[PDB]
């Protein structure tokens, strides 16, 4: 029976996706679902509930990197950067949800708990990068007095740069995942080899 | 007479940024501007066409650098690249301007000159980038077999990322413009100094 619960959600993630969140409603659902109206409310309450569904089973879908693997810290951290950025950009559940979450999605009252979930993931990650860094400099793969906030802000602010450049220009429509894979690790060199991110 | 012109671009910018270009009228102009809606339609034909007009008034408004000075060409590209972002962000015409253009301008097919004028913008300015990275190599500054396309993107994705942490979070809240500069300083030398950015 719960297995037509994936139905509804993949049935969403289109729905979400061809019209906005507010402007979409609970029947709707069922209709691109095939189920029916009642089907639908017995697995959740509100579309917004449905919603929040829909956006954890694609959580559940990110690669989570090991943390604690015997590499360089910088090797956790850009793999997962550089898979991360795969399944943002790729044609998955997890590319469309984003899309949904950040694109259509209103910043009304009723969102609030989207617009949570949202930074929930935001701060989950800004988080990881902070802790990487971090460890490489403890673990002497970095300059003792590297500035650390700078620094994410540094590779924080590059990664967002390259995400908008895929979506949406044709700059990287040639070979686009080794050359944001160079982009990135020179990225990194500068952590590890520039004057202006130490400290003082 | 002429003068009022000012009155309403001024008006204007408001009007346009208060709601957006698509539901705003040239009446509500006349309003906020203080003029009669003759006066108004006077000096201009469409509400497009004010503001287009109001489109020019604030980019000759945008510096421009001096690209033939006896300095280094990395020294305009920086230069330019921190004026702008600071007219983008700080509070004139010009950051008024472009966040009508780029938020609050629908891609109806009204606004197509609108959208034309916008990536004029940004065609003037990524080939900007593209001559004095170029002239660099060439003036001896940076690595001939220095990849220059991907560079380009390299630098221009980190000013967008930057650009996106001023608006919209806090991250930069706190000493910004000596911190952009440094990242941005930071990010020159990765083209100088780092292997994955040559060709070949």
């Amino acid at each position: 029976s719960q297995k037509t619960r994936d139905g509804i959600l993949d049935a969403a993630e289109r729905v979400f996706l061809e019209k906005g969140v507010g402007t979409t409603a609970m029947a709707d659902l069922a209709d691109a679902a095939g189920v029916s109206r009642g089907a639908v409310y017995g697995h959740y309450k509100n579309k917004i509930e449905v919603c929040l569904a829909m956006c954890d089973r694609a959580f559940g879908q990110i690669e989570v990197p090991d943390e604690n693997a015997r590499v360089p810290a910088l090797d956790i951290l850009l793999r997962a950067g550089m898979g991360f950025l795969r399944q943002c950009c790729e044609p998955g559940s997890v590319q469309r949800v984003l899309e949904i979450l950040y694109l259509k999605c209103e910043r009304s009252d009723e969102n609030e708990p989207l617009l949570r979930r949202r930074e929930l993931l935001e701060k989950q990650g800004q988080r990881f990068g902070l802790r990487q860094i971090r460890r490489a400099v403890e673990r002497g793969e970095l300059p003792a007095r590297l500035d650390v906030e700078l620094a994410s802000i540094y590779l924080q602010s590059l990664w967002d740069g390259i995400c908008g450049t895929l979506a949406w220009t044709e700059r990287l429509r040639d070979d686009p995942w080794n050359r944001a894979e160079r982009m990135f690790r020179a990225g990194l060199d500068s952590l590890r080899s520039s004057p202006y991110l130490l400290l003082a």
